DNA sequence: ACAGCGGTCGCAGGT
DNA sequence: TACCTGCGACCGCTG
């Protein structure tokens, strides 16, 4: 055995076992040639990184627990996760001549930088003589593939990028991979034989730097919670059926949704087995809902950003983004502050924001009132400021997504009714009439009548002692006034909107 | 051409 | 309950 080659799995987003194609190939490959492969899955971890603050702890926690499910899934087929710190640059020509690696699969990425990143490794492997198969798994249809098909270009609307899918074939969805038989540990490379741990799982003392950013963990990382979490939710055929995204409350105590996210973000959970699941239960339910709003629609929305997101790599900018409309958004520092830690005076919205660096996931409206709120609704921030805090705080942080939204939401793409603009004060009365959401994430406000509690400057001085909350000294003042303000953005996107719209007939 | 339709998730005030 | 209308007057697609 010191004559075998080494067949290479590396896990970026794809930290899953079922439906693994790139994964499958490498473990049927080597029980096809017994005694031939040494088999290495293998997550390359840059430990510079760890203090970057786009990634808030929650987010660490999640990834190190999802690495600690992945390894123990591995070890029921007998191999493990080998967790290579380094990055891409380094490591790979080290462990290309160290495990003598025959094959590199991976499951391929559509951000920009994951672009150039696997351009790099590619050109590595093939001047080195490596085989390197990829697989695009992390959607469910192939964004080049609807490209193509829309002769060039991404669909920019919802309803035709349906119309393309549809024509389109669904792959088939993979189970667990086999057994490794006959498959004894690699022998140790140079980088083991110093420290037999150096490829271990990280713990969380090791992925998490300041754990006093930690809340509840009310979100397991890893592909078993994962499945366990989507059973869970496809228990109730009726419920999975009638669903409509508008219908679900954003300040409900308990999600309204799936909360799958985190997991399709990860990779823990197949998109493409969740689609199918959903598909079988559709079959079996003849009343049920269709997209844009069904649980199926909400999945296609994911492809749908994808593919917009995959033909424009300055997706996640205003300036030189072909989607997105120009709009002078302002600088305003100790609004963006109070808006970031859920100091704004608009106890609905600070319970929201409050929730999400707690918590690290809120509902889809509850998004929707917030970055309404910090931009075209009240501050006239810029959506980029939003997105950024996002991409700290969430536990489904995706690089699409986030970007795709946020501009629906600042009605910069693909939304452009503006004039519909989300009350920081009645939008969640009708859900949570009590405030109960408010009260929860929002303590200091909690003896506050529900007649004033979405709008405390409405209690006299006097009122605000009695609730042992006094304005200005326990809760900020609201930092706008949301009944003016919004009437002048509204204007202000009337006038960007006029500018754009001469640019576009302008280049004609 | 340029109007009419549809567009995941507005609000307030009706009934 | 779950519709409805006024508000003021968007874009992409279609033909
Ligand atoms: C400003 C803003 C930023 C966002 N940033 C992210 C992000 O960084 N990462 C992320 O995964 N989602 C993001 N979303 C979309 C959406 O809010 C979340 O996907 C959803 O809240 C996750 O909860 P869920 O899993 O219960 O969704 P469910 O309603 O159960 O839907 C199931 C799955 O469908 C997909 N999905 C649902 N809604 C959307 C949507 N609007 N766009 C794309 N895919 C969707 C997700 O994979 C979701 O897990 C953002 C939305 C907004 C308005």
């Amino acid at each position: 055995d010191s004559q075998r080659s080494t067949l290479v799995h590396w896990f970026r987003k794809g930290l899953r076992l079922h439906d693994n194609p790139a994964l499958s190939h490498i473990f049927t490959a080597a029980n096809a040639a017994p005694g031939r492969y040494f088999v290495r899955p293998i997550f390359i971890l840059d430990p510079g990184i760890l203090d970057w603050m786009q990634v808030g702890a929650n987010r660490w926690r999640f990834l190190q627990q999802t690495l600690e499910d992945l390894d123990n899934q591995l070890r029921k087929l007998n191999s493990r996760l080998f967790v290579v710190r380094g990055k891409p640059a380094e490591v790979f020509p080290r462990i290309f001549k160290s495990w003598r690696v025959e094959m590199l699969t991976f499951e391929t990425d559509i951000e920009p930088y994951s672009v150039t990143r696997d351009a790099a490794v590619q050109k590595l492997a093939k001047a080195e003589g490596v085989r390197v198969e990829t697989h695009c798994s992390h959607t469910i249809y192939n964004p080049e593939l609807v490209i193509a098909k829309n002769l060039g270009k991404a669909p920019i609307t919802y309803q035709k990028f349906l119309g393309i899918v549809e024509q389109l074939k669904v792959p088939k969805v993979l189970g667990v991979p086999e057994k490794l038989k006959n498959m004894p540990t690699p022998p140790k490379d140079e980088v083991e034989q110093k420290d037999s741990a150096a490829y271990d799982c990280p713990t969380m003392k090791q992925l998490v730097k300041r754990p006093e950013e930690l809340g509840p963990n009310k979100f397991p990382g890893g592909e078993t919670e994962a499945l366990r979490r989507m059973e869970e939710s496809l228990k109730d055929e009726i419920w999975v059926a009638r669903f409509e995204k508008p219908n679900t409350a954003p300040n409900s105590l308990e999600p309204s949704t799936t909360v799958l996210s985190p997991y399709l973000k990860f990779g823990c959970l197949s998109a493409r087995l969740f689609n199918q699941k959903l598909k079988e239960i559709i079959k079996r339910q003849p009343k049920h809902s269709q997209p844009p709003v069904s649980l199926i629609g909400q999945l296609m929305w994911r492809e749908f950003y994808y593919t917009v997101a995959a033909a424009e790599p300055n997706f996640d900018r205003m300036l030189g983004n072909v989607y997105c409309m120009q709009i002078p958004w302002q600088e305003h520092p100790d609004h963006l502050e109070a808006w970031t830690h859920g100091r704004t005076g608009y106890p609905f919205i600070d319970a929201i924001m409050r929730q999400l660096r707690q918590e690290g996931w809120i509902h889809h409206l509850a998004r929707h009132a917030v970055a309404c709120f910090l931009t075209r609704g009240d501050l006239w921030i810029s959506w980029e400021e939003g997105q950024r805090v996002f991409e700290q705080l969430l536990l489904d942080q995706d690089w699409a997504l986030n970007a795709g939204n946020w501009m629906w939401l600042s009605a910069s793409a693909f939304f452009h009714q503006y004039f519909r603009v989300y009350s920081p004060v009645a939008f969640g009365k009708k859900t949570d009439p009590q405030g109960h959401y408010i009260r929860k994430y929002v303590p200091e406000l909690s003896k506050y009548p529900a007649g004033c509690i979405y709008e405390p400057w409405k209690a006299s001085l006097v009122d605000q002692r009695a609730y042992g909350c006094v304005l200005g000294t326990d809760y900020p003042h609201r930092i706008v006034k949301h009944e003016v303000v919004h009437k002048e953005n509204i204007k202000r996107m009337g006038a960007a909107y006029k500018v754009n719209r001469e640019v576009r007939t302008g280049k004609e």
